[PDB]
């Protein structure tokens, strides 16, 4: 019933995506000078450098707000791929899976923790 504790949670699961291979083209902004036409595409661009600092900002207030911008990387991804057997789309097919496994949990304790404060 700890309404904070999703916090320190979401940066130890950062932590672990930094670690994992498969990040690697999403740990900074896409590059506009490699991707020249990216924001034709891409309305709203995103990366795990940029929820690590919304987050040590204070400025997420649940864990749902997390998870929308991780979950908007994962779908850049899918709707910039030119083909779904593409080397960064399969990374980040492998990521999601991964994210998602541990999310679950950490979403899970905050909606039951806030039910108990309004109970
Ligand atoms: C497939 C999917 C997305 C891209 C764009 N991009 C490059 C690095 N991270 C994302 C390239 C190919």
């Amino acid at each position: 019933y700890d309404i904070q504790a999703w916090k320190k949670q979401c940066e130890e699961l950062l932590n672990l995506i930094f670690q994992c291979e498969d990040s690697e083209p999403f740990r900074q902004p896409v590059d506009l000078l490699e991707y020249p036409d990216y924001r034709d595409i891409i309305d709203t661009p995103m990366d795990f450098a940029t929820v690590r600092e919304t987050l040590e900002a204070g400025n997420y207030e649940s864990p749902m707000e997390l998870c929308k911008d991780v979950r908007l990387i994962f779908s850049n991804s899918k709707a910039y791929t030119p083909s779904k057997r593409s080397r960064i789309y399969s990374m980040s097919l492998r990521l999601s899976a991964f994210f998602e496994e541990h999310i679950s949990s950490v979403l899970s304790d905050y909606k039951s923790a806030l039910r108990f404060h309004k109970r």
